[PDB]
């Protein structure tokens, strides 16, 4: 099958600011779990104990196909940790391909700041590469296992629509999910989904920064992050320009730092005072680039769970980083994104579900002439 996969359309669910999850089954007979789709990590890890925030959890004792690996894995992040016991079991995706694979599963037995109180998911599906798997690259990621064990083509694509929805098309592309053409950027290295940004424009105005800065020390595509995250020096310049572009209204310093929210009376958000953001990405051809353009609809996130206000409150979802640029849900919700593993490239097209007003629309445009794009990468 190619170009059309109706069975996989709308197979993603979520809640605002809590991410996008797919239904999966593990073990025999099959146990159903909701699993966060994460292109920014490479472990398949699931709740395996009755943590009070969990709707449900993997019960290894009930599975005839479970195999213990007799190894543990401890995984700390910046603000959260999990620890688990490694095994393999049979895994399938009910609204995905008609297959069942034997995959590595980390059965989570202790965690902190990992499961979200009030969320509807019980595990994470790391879709990135073995190089960043925990404990090490010998632990084969789920997608690698899927590709090895079946005839599913080595590609998946994501349409994230900002409760939220979307599509994860496994092993192909569904042409109804986008308009215009796909444009492809090389995956620089197979660890995270690493790409190179060669130029940044706010409202069409170049930031005029050494492009090496845009990728200090990394730029990645990550469905498991909400924000567009930028290196501080780039974030500094970006806000500076966004501040200027939006000067007809004035907002507090903390707002731009995500230390407080800003609110407006319902239906009266000044979208138009806010500038578009354009990232030019390295193209497929020497000296050729393309640009993807997002709206304030993307970087101004509605905050729903705010009991002390009755208005429309938003978070500024652009933030600074020490680990490089992260193109999170803020970017991806604008686009249909094709993770073309077989070809080591990521395609972007205008998403058929992206949220936009009648004056501006997210865009994917090319080709553009950009020299010295190699020098944009950090070593
Ligand atoms: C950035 N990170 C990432 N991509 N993957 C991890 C596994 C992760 C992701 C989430 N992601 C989310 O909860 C989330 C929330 C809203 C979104 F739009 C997208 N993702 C939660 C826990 C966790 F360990 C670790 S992380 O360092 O935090």
């Amino acid at each position: 099958r190619r170009g059309s996969f109706v069975e996989m359309v709308d197979n993603l669910r979520g809640k605002s600011g809590q991410g996008y999850y797919v239904e999966m089954t593990v073990g025999s007979p099959p146990q159903t779990l909701n699993i966060l789709v994460d292109t920014g990590s490479s472990n398949f890890a699931v709740g395996a104990a009755p943590h009070p925030f969990l709707h449900r959890y993997y019960q290894r004792q009930l599975s005839s196909t479970y195999r213990d690996l007799r190894k543990g894995v401890y995984v700390p992040y910046t603000q959260g940790k999990w620890e688990g016991e490694l095994g393999t079991d049979l895994v399938s995706i009910p609204h995905g391909p008609n297959v069942t694979v034997r995959a590595n599963i980390a059965a989570i037995t202790e965690s902190d700041k990992f499961f979200i109180n009030g969320s509807n998911w019980e595990g994470i599906l790391g879709l990135a590469y073995a190089e960043i798997a925990r404990p090490d690259d010998s632990l084969e990621p789920f997608f690698d296992s899927l590709v090895k064990q079946t005839h599913v083509p080595n590609l998946f694509s994501l349409q994230l629509c900002g409760s939220v929805g979307g599509s994860m098309i496994i092993g192909g592309i569904d042409h109804s999910l986008y308009t215009g053409s796909l444009w492809y950027t090389p995956i620089r290295r197979e660890w995270y989904y690493e790409v190179i940004i060669v130029r940044v424009e706010i409202n069409g105005q170049d930031l005029k920064m050494d492009c090496k800065e845009y990728n200090y020390d990394k730029s990645i595509v990550d469905s498991g992050t909400t924000n567009l995250r930028l290196p501080k020096k780039v974030f500094e310049a970006a806000v500076k320009s966004i501040k200027a572009a939006s000067s007809t209204e004035k907002f507090p310093d903390g707002f731009w730092l995500g230390e407080q929210l800003v609110c407006w009376q319902a239906g009266t958000t000044p979208w138009n005072i806010f500038p578009v953001i354009s990232l030019y990405l390295m193209g497929e051809v020497t000296n050729q680039s393309f640009r993807i353009t997002i709206l304030p609809q993307q970087y101004l996130r509605p905050v729903e769970d705010v009991a002390t206000s009755q208005d429309d409150c938003y978070k500024f979802a652009i933030s600074q980083s020490s680990t490089g640029t992260v193109m999170g849900a803020v970017i991806m919700e604008g686009f249909y994104v094709v993770f073309d593993r077989a070809r080591k490239r990521i395609g972007f097209a205008v998403s058929a579900c992206h949220v936009h007003d009648e004056f501006r629309t997210a865009a994917v445009e090319g080709p553009f002439v950009t020299l010295d794009m190699e020098d944009c990468g950090y070593n």
